[PDB]
């Protein structure tokens, strides 16, 4: 599949901009609650994505009635 | 005047779970202003996201051959 | 707020290529019905916008290491 | 590249209203075009959200008047 050095390798291809996470991964359960971390991250971060955009129309939408 | 009910009321319509935007709009300099920081987490916020799952698909695999 | 002509130039102005709404808007019940239709294709696209997203992410992973 | 298996439990994981798509693989341009088909769609709907996000402004501020 991938060990850590070609997974942080297709990090920095995939994000240029970011540094690889370095997670502990010592055992299967460490696997599954970084997976879990991961899961309830990517729950938080679609809400704030949405919210956000929300914003932006609304913002857009005001400087037009105001353009 | 320039009064929010309907973004108000919107904003607690999808996520009744966050703080109401406290935004300086009083000016189109700051609305402006706003819509750029709006932009600039959308953009973060939304490349955080994908690092996230990526970091779950690289997990999720990591952990089918160890199971 | 705003009526009619701005909401038509808003739209316009975010959104050049579609046309604005048609919407039959006559009294209360009309704009419920509406807002419920809206919040319900608001939630049924961000979830393809989700899936859609962690396709395209998947797909360009494979295309790192492969 | 981190590969299946766990691909699918990411997608049954993150979403559960779908079934994963069976995507065709079986080379490089395979991917492509899927990924090709993928930021269409993500263009598409993010223009189709912010559509309705829109009118749900107007909506909202129509309806909090006359009800």
């Amino acid at each position: 599949m991938v060990d850590p050095v070609g997974f942080a390798e297709a990090w920095k291809a995939q994000f240029p901009d970011s540094e690889p996470p370095r997670m502990e991964l010592r055992s299967v359960g460490d696997i599954e609650q970084e997976l879990e971390r991961a899961k309830a991250s990517i729950r938080r971060l679609e809400q704030e994505v949405n919210q956000e955009r929300f914003r932006m129309i609304y913002l857009q939408t005001l400087l037009a009635k105001e353009k």
